[PDB]
C-alpha cells in the first residue's frame, strides 16, 4: 500500500535516498537528434533533450526537430506530449505540433518571469483584439476569451491554418500559482487544477494528447502526467493499491529523461495522488 510507503519514507527522512534509486535505476536512450549543432538554438537546457526514439517530429522538411517527447501510458489509456517552454524562436514550431498533433489542451505550469528570470516566451495573445501570427509555421492565433481564478487561468484561443483556412478551438489551462522555490504545501489547488483539465476533455482519447509543459518539460510537467497516471490506474484495476507510484515513474522516464527533478517533487507527487485518492474511491 502506498499511504503506508508514505509514512515509512516521510518518518525516515529518506526521500533524497528513495529520489536517487529511481535515478539510477532510470533509463538512458540516444539523444542524436537534439544534440546536432544544427538544433542547438531550438533546446532551452543543454541537458535536458527528448530521446530519438519518443520525440516528436514536426512535418517540415528542412528540420523537423522540436524538444518534445510523446509519453505513452498504454495501461492507463493516456498519451500526453511533454515540451519545454518555447523560446522566442520556437513558438510558431510549438503551434506547429499543437496543430498536426490534433491536440485540445496545452496545460502550462509555470509562469512568464520566475526568480527573475524569463522561463518561457509568451506565446499567445494577451488581447483579444491583438491576434499573433506566426510566419515560419503560416498560423494564426486569436484569444477568444480568459477566465482568472485564484490559483489557475484557462483561455480559449482560435488556431487557424492559414494554408488550408481550417481553424480549431485549443484550450489553455495556466497553473499560476506553484511556488518559486519547492512545491505547493498541498496539493488541493493542483488536484482542483487537474480535475478542471480532466473535464474540459482535453485527455481523452478522441482527441490527440495533450501538450504538458514548464520550463524544461520534466519537473513540475512529470508530477502532472505522474498524478494523472496513477489515478487513473487506481479507477481502472481490480486493486487499486497495486499502483506503485515509482515503477510508474520508471515506465514513463523510458519516454522522456529526468522526470520529477526532486525529492520534493516526489514527496509532492506521493501526496498528490494519495489524497486524489479519496475523491475518486467515491466522494460524489
Ligand atoms: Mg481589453
Amino acid at each position: 500500500e502506498m499511504e503506508k510507503e508514505f509514512e515509512q519514507i516521510d518518518k525516515s527522512g529518506s526521500w533524497a535516498a528513495v529520489y536517487q534509486d529511481i535515478r539510477h535505476e532510470a533509463s538512458d536512450f540516444p539523444c542524436r537528434v537534439a544534440k546536432l549543432p544544427k538544433n542547438k538554438n531550438r533546446n532551452r537546457y543543454r541537458d535536458v533533450s527528448p530521446f530519438d526514439h519518443s520525440r516528436i517530429k514536426l512535418h517540415q522538411e528542412d528540420n523537423d526537430y522540436i524538444n518534445a517527447s510523446l509519453i505513452k501510458m498504454e495501461e492507463a489509456q493516456r498519451s500526453y506530449i511533454l515540451t519545454q517552454g518555447p523560446l522566442p524562436n520556437t513558438c510558431g514550431h510549438f503551434w506547429e505540433m499543437v496543430w498536426e498533433q490534433k491536440s485540445r489542451g496545452v496545460v502550462m505550469l509555470n509562469r512568464v518571469m520566475e526568480k527573475g528570470s524569463l522561463k518561457c516566451a509568451q506565446y499567445w495573445p494577451q488581447k483579444e483584439e491583438k491576434e499573433m501570427i506566426f510566419e515560419d509555421t503560416n498560423l494564426k492565433l486569436t484569444l477568444i476569451s480568459e477566465d482568472i481564478k485564484s490559483y489557475y487561468t484557462v483561455r480559449q484561443l482560435e488556431l487557424e491554418n492559414l494554408t488550408t483556412q481550417e481553424t480549431r478551438e485549443i484550450l489553455h489551462f495556466h497553473y499560476t500559482t506553484w511556488p518559486d522555490f519547492g512545491v505547493p504545501e498541498s496539493p488541493a489547488s493542483f488536484l482542483n487544477f487537474l480535475f478542471k483539465v480532466r473535464e474540459s476533455g482535453s485527455l481523452s482519447p478522441e482527441h490527440g494528447p495533450v501538450v504538458v509543459h514548464c520550463s524544461a518539460g520534466i519537473g513540475r510537467s512529470g508530477t502532472f502526467c505522474l498524478a494523472d497516471t496513477c489515478l487513473l490506474l487506481m479507477d481502472k484495476r481490480k486493486d487499486p493499491s497495486s499502483v506503485d507510484i515509482k515503477k510508474v515513474l520508471l515506465e514513463m522516464r523510458k519516454f522522456r529523461m529526468g522526470l520529477i527533478q526532486t525529492a520534493d517533487q516526489l514527496r509532492f507527487s506521493y501526496l498528490a495522488v494519495i489524497e486524489g485518492a479519496k475523491f475518486i474511491m467515491g466522494d460524489s
